[PDB]
């Protein structure tokens, strides 16, 4: 599932990680689990790369991180340069309310439901759950509006 | 949601904790989270109480535990004696394949999908997810057949 006709410039700005799901419990279990990452801001570049500002709990504190996802020939697919080739996939967005994405290796998967506002969007969560229905996810987390306004959703 | 016409004697024997969900991430997050409990065996007593054999990861090892849930005037509701009054609710069972239950305080909630066999029962999981749809759950875990045959689902 990919977003046809994605305009990456229109995903700019503030986002909340309302929900997260992953193929492996260990990817999301603890506050310090590897893919327990809280999106803050998406900053698409003029050349169409994607800078991601996020928070991650590591070494007993809520740390700031900056990821750059490089564009590919497919608008809805980005690459993160590391020891491993990992793909960022944009499944679905309306730009103004929700965005669904997955991070996949070469498989392990973590996906999130991003929303624009610190509110539980049952409709976005329905799109999120329907997107994942056939994906092999074994852990799903969702956050309340109080948590969404805290550093690392504490 | 309670099981009408529950015969507690018919839930005896081997069960697998195929899936678990809870109101609070912290109840299920880590292997050592309080309600990360793996059912082994249900042993109803002649007088209609329920002994539960389970495993729980505590102090760096998979520990054996025995819980007794006392019957109430409602067949599908049991009480666990502690500092807190906690209710065990039997939502649904066919005795031969699946059983859904919740543990609730006075609220925080943890629920499980129990199955008779180390197999992913998509139908039981559908009943589980439909039962929880309006419950305020923020963490959901499910286990693969390999994990289901390991002590504490490692
Ligand atoms: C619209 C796309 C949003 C993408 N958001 C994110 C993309 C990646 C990550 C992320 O945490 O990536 C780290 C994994 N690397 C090191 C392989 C977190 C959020
Ligand atoms: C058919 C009913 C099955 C009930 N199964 C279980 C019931 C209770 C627990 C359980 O872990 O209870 C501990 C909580 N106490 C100390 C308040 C675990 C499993």
């Amino acid at each position: 599932q990919t977003m046809k006709g994605l305009d990456i410039q229109k995903v700019a700005g503030t986002w909340y990680s309302l929900a997260m799901a992953a193929s492996d419990i260990s990817l999301l279990d603890a506050q310090s689990a590897p893919l327990r990452v809280y999106v803050e801001e998406l900053k698409p570049t003029p050349e169409g790369d994607l800078e991601i500002l996020l928070q991650k709990w590591e070494n007993g504190e809520c740390a700031q991180k900056k990821i750059i996802a490089e564009k590919t020939k497919i608008p809805a697919v980005f690459k993160i340069d590391a020891l491993n080739e990992n793909k960022v996939l944009v499944l679905d967005t309306d730009y103004k309310k929700y965005l669904l994405f997955c991070l996949e290796n070469s498989q392990s998967l973590a996906c999130q439901c991003l929303v624009r506002t610190p509110e539980v969007d049952d409709e976005a969560l329905e799109k999120f759950d329907k997107a994942l229905k056939a994906l092999p996810m074994h852990i799903r987390l969702s956050f309340n509006p109080t948590q969404l306004e805290e550093q690392c959703h504490i």
